[PDB]
């Protein structure tokens, strides 16, 4: 079937959309080549619609059913609970889109009776009716990039009332099921420090390692009715309350499988027969479907001892090599199999024989040295998009502070420490806003974080070495330097100078500000301080950080 059918009506914005990088007094201190950075808008959505609209064919074999049988067997060991309305309301982000039915996210969060009553009636209706398609809104995402332009990504989501019901029915399932079914292969269970450890151990477990990432062309669009019905059959394997069972089937038939699309102005835009990016089960569904299809494709292509690492639609596979001729021919069969399962690639996969050349979750393995001269593996990426977005957020306040999520997940890196840490701590200092909790997304869920808790956070997710890493690789150094040149970002020597200043100001203030200055900026000074375990690091409640992915699932933690 066609992933989408269109009425010809336009995908529309809510407010005005900026595509040009906004510029304030602070912009040039980060980035000179302003015209390199742009944000997507609804006005390029027609180009995206084109791309994501295709027929899907699916041919399912015995390897496919075998793996599926395996997944169901493990899924049947899961016992999952129904969440109360109240519990589910509290999982709702403050900034979440308001209901068409006269209440918003904060009404939900403070449990107003208009919110609670409508939610109760959406749930009742789910139990009563398993056939009537639920309405969704299609919006264009506004995202920031550096020019190479990408058209806007689309987001399809149901009304807030329905989203709270999804939580009630499926939050425990999507939080717990994926690790049980997929074990060590489930990407979203890992801190960055654990993920790199898993990658290295896995590489090191192979006699002759070969790895490749697999980029599916528009994963959501490739997801068929069958796939969505298959993922539901996996949810129903769990020990569920009968109201959860009924709710899950109903959300599946009425929402997940497909339904009508409406713009922000209330016009009918068409119909969807593929994955919605803005539902609770988007991340879990993609991961189950990706791992199912990949595992089955691995058996068809006869890949030796293939180890999967899956994060929603993101797939890296590490296996035994059979030499370059055979590896290359194997990956073609792997791709043919995936293609038959309706997950063809955008870029064709290539085998890699160096772990550091594999990009997965937009990230590659790299190596640095700690205090004791010990080699240390850490995860990194091309700093171009992180810096473009940092540049946007330097002049515009945003719902998600990507800069902050990046500092958390890329703490050990050269660019995050020298540029991102320096720039943003300087800004918090000037505004006396160090104490101010900021929102950011990690693995799709929204977190309220205090910038001053960063030292503890970094210690827990990466280890202390993150505060002591030096002697980065020429590869990493070259990519960073060429990013700064391309973007017009001051050289790293400037950032070192600025940091000594930022550091001194932090230390001057004592308390947690001083802690940040000591741990985050030890690299800036020649005469280093001694970095011991942070007392507060062990006290931090970081449970719920690396349990699951929730991309598009409206989760606040
Ligand atoms: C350093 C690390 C450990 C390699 C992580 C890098 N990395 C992320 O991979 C990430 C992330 N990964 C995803 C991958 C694939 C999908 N596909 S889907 C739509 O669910 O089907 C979704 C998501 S996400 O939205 O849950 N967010 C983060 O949220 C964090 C935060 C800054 C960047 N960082």
């Amino acid at each position: 079937s066609m992933s989408y059918t269109w009425t010809g009506a336009l995908i529309t914005p809510c407010a005005a959309e900026e595509s040009k990088l906004p510029i304030n007094a602070l912009s040039n201190s980060l980035l000179r080549h302003h015209n390199m950075v742009y944000a997507t808008t609804s006005r390029s959505a027609g180009l995206r619609q084109k791309k994501v609209t295709f027929d899907r064919l699916q041919v399912l074999d015995d390897h496919y059913r075998d793996v599926l049988k395996e997944m169901k067997a493990k899924a049947s060991t899961v016992k999952a609970k129904l969440l109360s309305v109240e519990e589910a309301c509290k999982l709702t982000p403050p900034h979440s889109a308001k209901s068409k039915f006269g209440y918003g996210a904060k009404d939900v969060r403070n449990l107003s009776s208009k919110a609670v009553n409508h939610i109760h009636s959406v749930w009742k209706d789910l139990l009563e009716d398993t056939v009537t398609p639920i309405d969704t809104t299609i919006m264009a995402k506004n995202e920031v990039f550096c020019v190479q332009r990408k058209p806007a990504r689309l987001i399809v989501f149901p009304d807030l009332g329905v989203r709270v019901c999804e939580k009630m029915a499926l939050y425990d399932v999507v939080s717990t099921l994926p690790q049980v079914v997929m074990g060590s292969s489930y990407g979203f269970q890992y801190s960055p420090g654990q993920r790199v450890e898993f990658l290295v151990n896995t590489w090191k477990s192979k006699k002759n390692p070969m790895g490749f990432s697999y980029d599916t062309r528009c994963f959501d669009s490739t997801v068929t009715e069958n796939d969505i019905r298959v993922e539901e059959s996996i949810y129903q394997c769990c020990d569920l309350a009968p109201e959860a069972r009924q709710a899950i089937k109903s959300l599946t038939e009425r929402l997940y499988i497909g339904g009508p699309l409406t713009n922000s102005k209330g016009q009918n835009c068409g119909y969807r027969r593929c994955r919605a990016s803005g539902v609770l089960t988007t991340s879990c569904g993609n991961t189950l479907t990706c791992y199912l299809k990949a595992s089955a494709a691995c058996r068809a292509a006869k890949l030796q001892d293939c180890t999967m690492l899956v994060n929603g639609d993101d797939l890296v596979v590490i296996c035994e090599s059979a030499g370059t001729q055979e590896d290359a021919a194997s990956l073609r069969v792997f791709t043919e199999a995936m293609t038959r399962y309706s997950a063809p690639p955008g870029d064709p996969p290539q085998p890699e024989y160096d772990l550091e050349l594999i990009t997965s979750c937009s990230s590659n393995v790299s190596v640095a040295h700690d205090a004791s001269g010990k080699r240390v593996y850490y995860l990194t990426r091309d700093p171009t998009t992180p810096l473009a977005r940092a540049a946007w957020e330097t002049a515009r306040h945003t719902p998600v502070n990507s800069w902050l999520g990046n500092i958390i997940m890329y703490a050990p890196t050269l660019w995050a420490r020298m540029i991102l840490m320096t720039h943003f701590f300087s800004i918090l200092l000037a505004q006396e806003q160090l104490e101010k909790a900021l929102d950011c997304q990690i693995y799709g869920a929204c977190y309220s974080i205090e910038p001053l808790d960063l030292p503890q956070i970094i210690e827990r997710l990466h280890g202390l070495s993150a505060f002591s890493l030096h002697s980065y690789s020429p590869g990493e150094i070259n990519r960073v330097a060429s990013c700064l040149r391309k973007l017009g970002v001051p050289p790293l020597r400037v950032w070192r100078h600025r940091a000594r200043s930022v550091r001194a100001r932090l230390l001057s203030q004592g308390g947690r500000a001083a802690t940040c200055g000591k741990y985050l900026f030890n690299w800036a000074v020649k005469t280093k301080l001694k970095l011991t375990p942070i007392p507060a690091a062990s006290q931090l409640d970081l449970s719920g950080w690396f349990v699951a992915g929730y991309s598009g699932g409206d989760i606040y933690h």
